[PDB]
């Protein structure tokens, strides 16, 4: 059952896992080097013994596939995720004081749709500049499934001084055999208990995405992990839900029929029979 | 405490069972799995296979040139190590349409990518000081100022040089970890040939792990080998079981002869293998 993979690795973390401080030096149990692999068969793994912000999810997804970087835009959605990192006050401790409060610098959505791009700000037009990853992965997909580099990389070392935030999931690469698509996520740097669900959640709804374009079947998530850790006050939490026992996964409805990547709206999207334990 | 190998070997047994047909470039086929991962520990240890004898020469004179930013096959195969070489011919490089290219010059390769990743490559011979990033420096670098940082990566992987480059890298990147003056490293590896590649592999990231850990002033930690498309060849399977029936040997020892201050001063000299008692060399094709 998908979700012990996720539990397993926690519980590692805690016996195994050895004490490290991080940039801020609040510190936090440590493990480098992980992997779990999540079904996507008639299922999908959104973490049931902790509730999962779908919402947060499906806009920040969506987001990145329009190639914006301005946490304005995505903010405006309900989700605020990216927001402190776009704040006057966190662009001005970066040195970038000319730049527009909500502009986070080339990260994953200019990354994904013009890598390699002159990047200027965040409402400058990207058009045909670039590298197109996340269309030119659909299109490999699609023309040679066998190909051993589908990858789309948000790890631009160029870029990384222009950046709010280095990117967490440095890359992912796809892979198909039986009409059954996989995607693999390398994520460096992982929050156990506040980011991977979500993490986990990201990649597996962007798998079923590119299922859906390109006519195949989602098959496995696997995700992989650099810095996996969990925070020394989230020790106590994290062994309450240990003990629950996850409820079947959900499912995910995709509900009409979508020509190009580009055209999904959250509202294509239905999250049925989510049953998690309370917060 | 079981042997290290026996994760190669496990991996290559969980192939056999459970991968499935999937054909290539070249259509020849191959059993495959899709993510798996192993640990190597790397203290006082080093994992050069057993049960098949690695090409040892290679792997140094490989990383080396890697370090020297070289991308010049001519370059490596005049140290004896010609597995860049088919690469680089006039034949292969007018096969992908690089008429003008000198013989040898592979494009913008690892070496280029680790030393001035994001400067505008122009052809082997042409001086690239200063310009892109230098990303193996920098990982040295935080590695001695910032050992937490979660950081510390190395990248091949190059959406907009890609279309230059003679074969596009197998090893995405890498990334680094210090804890308990440990250095630790993961490997990306996009497409694995179990059979001739990854104990090649191993070997090599393994290697580089060793020589920055000796510049930073750190011990080995573990090697962590992560793979997307892991195959076997349909040609390999019959000489892959000979091998699966061999009992791996302890791993030699690797021994840095001399206190090398900056990582473009090692020379081959340098290193030497210590206690390697590998099987007899297994006869395998290639793609």
């Amino acid at each position: 059952h998908g979700e012990l993979q996720y539990l397993g690795q926690i519980q590692h973390i805690l016996r195994c896992g050895v004490r490290k401080d991080d940039r801020t030096g609040t510190g936090t149990l440590s493990v480098f080097g992980m992997q779990a692999r999540y079904s996507l068969r008639d299922e999908f793994p959104l973490l049931t013994t902790k509730r999962v912000f779908w919402k947060g999810v499906l806009e920040e997804l969506l987001w990145f596939i329009k190639g914006s970087t301005n946490a304005k835009e995505l903010s405006s959605k309900g989700v605020k995720i990216w927001d402190a990192n776009g704040s006057r006050d966190f662009l001005d401790s970066l040195g970038f004081s000319t730049r527009e409060e909500g502009d986070l610098g080339p990260v994953y959505g200019f990354q994904w749709r013009h890598f390699g791009a002159e990047y200027r700000d965040m409402e400058s037009d990207y058009s045909g500049q670039g590298v197109d990853q996340l269309q030119r992965v659909i299109d490999t997909i699609k023309t040679n499934p066998d190909d051993r580099r589908i990858i789309m990389c948000a790890w631009n070392p160029r870029d990384l001084p222009l950046m709010a935030l280095p990117p967490c999931h440095a890359l992912c690469q796809f892979y198909v055999v039986n009409s059954e698509l996989s995607c693999q996520l390398y994520q460096r740097s992982g929050d156990m208990g506040l980011g991977v669900p979500f993490n986990i959640a990201s990649y597996a709804l962007l798998t079923y995405m590119i299922a859906h374009i390109t006519g195949l079947k989602p098959g496995d998530f696997i995700h992989t992990l650099g810095d996996a850790h969990i925070y020394l006050n989230h020790i106590e939490p994290l062994k309450i839900q240990l003990q629950r026992e996850p409820r079947p996964f959900p499912k995910l409805r995709i509900l009409r029929k979508v020509e190009k990547i580009d055209d999904f709206k959250a509202e294509d999207f239905q999250i049925e029979g989510y049953n998690p334990h309370p917060t």
